[PDB]
């Protein structure tokens, strides 16, 4: 596999889909067993481990449809990943959407052309695989964590002079990332399993930022879903 | 309100929405109590009565994106509905999705350039209510109802020279219909809630028809399904 | 045919072709000689009959470019229908068409993206049949009924935030309604006859409602003017 | 007037619209008293003169909607001019459409961009003037010159590898020429008049050429109908 | 060829290319030896004549894309021209770009559709043959011409209500014109080689206009580097 | 500014643009004097150092348009930078395109929608920088290092079942990549001056690999040209 310097068995079923390799890093080494490093190609580390004896791995993708969809064909066509599982973040377009939330995708609005390439005059519905969701929200139900389920909006721009969230936010899509189409897309293409768990980074619109505290808080309980969402 | 010859509160806070106004007729006739009918407007009739003590009503929608999003948009603006669930069936272009599976749609492609219109260079995925959603998936699971859950195609040609549905199969869609997308858009527009249960009419891909014993069974349990998924 | 419950036969070279089943059951009845009804599918009844010794066939079509190609799809597949003529009314968006105007639609203009899934890159406007038209104007001069012959627009969503009727309006395109592209596209493919009439229901941009005794009148002529063009 | 060098009045409120400035000069010289050259800019000529004691103009156009569209501009923005008619040629893509057929475009379709920018989602359908095409047409029936009413094809690439010619054949269009869409759009915009009559200098599909001498009548034929259609 | 009476040979390997047939014939008879008229259909005059014993023809293209694409075409497909020059002039829509500037065009922006219906999802960017372009700043250069190298934007209307030059200039885009992408474009596809040479009409956006003595001068550094950036 | 930790100063008014954060310290190091790390966010690492006396900054992008658009814009914006040079690679896409040529892209075509989303109905043509175009070239020629100057094509999808390059290749297009586009167009916007310079990794069409010495080679070729083409 050409980004992805790693052998046959060395990835799991199961990948978690952070944006940054460092939080890759960081999540491997926080939350698993026997961690092995697998990939140090372009610095986007991922890693295999063990969490409550079963084999989990992570691997950071890179910011984009662009550079998630490589790391995702790859992950799919080269080492015959079954799930996966996107953890990262998102900026907030709704006052609904509180800061301690944790969102699960049910699908992903775009201004990605990736699938007007190859479908034309469809817009394409992106759709998480339900089972894993399910999975995800009972995990959080029987712990309590406050969980939200809705759409986002993956954006091609991070900053862009053309925004159209604000309309976005009046259909009730709840905040915008960079990655989901892309992810929902691939893994539906080639009958996988896909889902995006995501935290609050900021409140987008309203302007206001999120504490280092609470984020460390809400990206541990995005973690722990994600982990339990699959035991 | 312009299509439907209503009185304020003819009509309950949650409609069920068939594409056959005969079915309308049918359904609240064989399955709720003190039957009234409120509009007989171009014969596209609407029928409030009641289900286990609790108000119901049951308008006919017609067949496409711009039939629907008339009466969802007076049901929503004029008599302030909350809750909006289509009950109708569709063509199945996948071989595992069965003759007796019920449909929960997350989701929603097209060719309807409605929301085009609206979004320009954004793929608007329309969203269905979760809490709507989780229970009508509950009800069928706690009954045994065979239930699917994923995303199906909102088309706006029957008959169709360039169907791209073949494409739609290999990326998992499960269905398609003529309805949805216009009901989950409109309804998340107007803060309201919306989800569409469909059942299998027939393959379209691998031609084969059902029986009518068949849709009987699987028509009797997606109302069973809306009506449990509410009380 | 899918639609429509009748048998080879029962169905008349020339159909009319009103939005409303009521309507239709309202003209055959009104204005046609030993009255047969062939649909009750759906409740979009279709009635063929007699005027001046000629059979003339009435079927209602629904609301919405996707409705209508249905039903013109099946009459002209399944039952060899040779001329097709709408008879509803529009929205007119200009001062200058009065609401004694009757309507004929040389050609038709668009947001639905029925012809854009066909054609791409293509805006192609359909084209009314000149004999049929040429005739429903005679018809109309001779007795001196106030016609008016020009371009309208059929829409998809009857409530648009997006509307850009006033852009069409200056460029006199004379009116609003939903299903003429669609006729006139689906009639030209197939190689048959095919003609709008349309009478004023209200002027959309100046506000104005039009009176009952109003709508009464034109819409006699429309259905006059029709019978006599044909006849 | 940036590309027409004439004073107030020099120009009619009439003028024929050939493509070739060459034509231009043919067309007056041939038909018309008095002439006069008001125009020598960029060799487009244009010339005024009388036609049984009326005052008509010929002005060359080029070859394009971009060229048609600046002296449509200018004539009607600068010269105040009333009715408009475009008397060229084009190939045909029907069978059914014979070399001595005279075209009268009821509408025309494009791959041409120039609505699609000024509209967007909307498919704008170009309208011919009415009463100016009812002119015409009873010009032609009361000298029985063979007259055919439908629509064209204003396409902007000559030589076109991705022609969808074929598919607009099957929809009933009669020809490809390269001037009509932009002429009536600017013409209808403006409040004005305006018309296309054509010639077939080929069938396209079916390969075969027309003759100098079918060329030369046919040509006649078009302009006599041009003028008697206003007299 | 269609568009052009020339015989074999009677046409360079480098032409030049006017807009105006009538600077074609200026262009010939004050730069070129022993010239000789070739084309005279339509008005469209082409020469072929001598400069420093070398051999080079000068073709009017017309205005607009589809226009010179006719030409271009022909010069490249009948006549196996090599070398292809466009020397015209444009609006200026930067502050910037002085009244004396001389434009290389590295590439064009466009509001033509030709790309999109070869290409689709594709922004294809045309690309100036280097070569000429490094050939004709050199010229520049060594006779201390005033030079500037950047892109321009090949426009359909000439006059437009919905013009976005004031977007285009803010990304640097240096003027408009009517040709260059249809240029580029059609001799890339041919692996031809060609160049857009620019002067300045008037700065559009800051409205003033240059004198008859300023575009003198400019054309005639415009034909001179022309001419050097090839013999 | 958000991705990059570093202070003001500390990146200089020239930066080099390696896609791998590993081929960013490598360059950094194997070229440049008394080196700085300023930026370990996300592992996108970026590093200040001096040749010949001259400050150089160098900083990995990601892959596609989103990730690099996120660098290029905060570059400019929080750190005043003024030249922005890409250095990285693509797979060829015709055979005249040798394993040992330089690519400096006057252009680029893209399938990536961000300039549709800001321009609508224009094609964008993005545009590098003349003056940094010719350093780099004249640096290439004065060393005698092989140099192509032409067009490539900027791709969201590394895996494309809809690759349209082949179409591009018969347009003259070298090769593919995934960044140009946003450079150049991000550059131009805010009034800066960017380039992108190129190697071949590969030829895609015809299928072969280059060797590992191969790429060190060019590699080496490319990060000369930049440095001189600035010195
Ligand atoms: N467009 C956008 N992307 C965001 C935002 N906040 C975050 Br965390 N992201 C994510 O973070 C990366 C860029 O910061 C992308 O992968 C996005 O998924 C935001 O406020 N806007
Ligand atoms: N396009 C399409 N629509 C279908 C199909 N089967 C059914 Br029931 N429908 C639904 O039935 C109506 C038309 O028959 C529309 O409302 C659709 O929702 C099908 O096989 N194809
Ligand atoms: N969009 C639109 N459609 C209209 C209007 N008035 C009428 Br009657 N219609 C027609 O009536 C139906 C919806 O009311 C559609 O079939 C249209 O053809 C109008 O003001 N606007
Ligand atoms: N595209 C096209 N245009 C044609 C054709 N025949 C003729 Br005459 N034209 C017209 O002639 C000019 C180019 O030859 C354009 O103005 C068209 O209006 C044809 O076969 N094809
Ligand atoms: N759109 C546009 N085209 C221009 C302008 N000035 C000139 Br000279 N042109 C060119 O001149 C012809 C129309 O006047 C076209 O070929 C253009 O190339 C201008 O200010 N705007
Ligand atoms: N699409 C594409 N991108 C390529 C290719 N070869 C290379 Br190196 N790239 C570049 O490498 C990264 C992905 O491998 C992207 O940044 C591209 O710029 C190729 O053959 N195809």
């Amino acid at each position: 596999s050409v980004h992805i310097g790693a052998e046959k068995g060395q990835i799991a079923d199961t990948v978690l889909l952070p944006g940054d390799p460092l939080r890759a890093k960081f999540i491997a080494e926080t939350y698993l067993e026997n961690v092995e490093c697998y990939n140090e190609v372009r610095g986007m580390y991922g890693f295999t481990g063990t969490y409550k004896g079963k084999k989990i791995s992570v691997q950071g993708t890179g910011m984009g449809v662009p550079s998630i969809s490589i790391y995702v064909n790859e992950l799919i066509q080269s080492y015959d990943v079954q799930n996966l599982i996107r953890v990262g973040s998102c900026g907030a377009i709704r006052k609904d959407v509180k800061v301690r939330d944790v969102i699960l995708a049910m699908t992903s609005s775009t201004d990605s052309q990736m699938n007007r390439v190859a479908f034309g005059s469809v817009d394409f519905a992106p759709c998480a695989d339900f089972e894993l969701l399910k999975n995800a929200y009972d995990a959080a139900k029987d712990k309590g964590v406050p969980v939200t389920v809705g759409s986002v909006f993956t954006a091609d721009q991070f900053y862009n002079d053309d925004s159209q969230i604000e309309k976005l936010a009046k259909y009730g899509v709840l905040g915008v990332e960079m990655e989901t189409t892309a992810l929902y897309t691939l893994a539906a293409k080639h009958g996988r399993k896909a889902l995006s768990i995501l935290t609050v980074s900021d409140h987008v619109l309203t302007g206001e930022e999120t504490t280092a505290e609470e984020r460390q808080t809400t990206f541990h309980d995005m973690i722990d879903v994600a982990l339990h969402s699959v035991s």
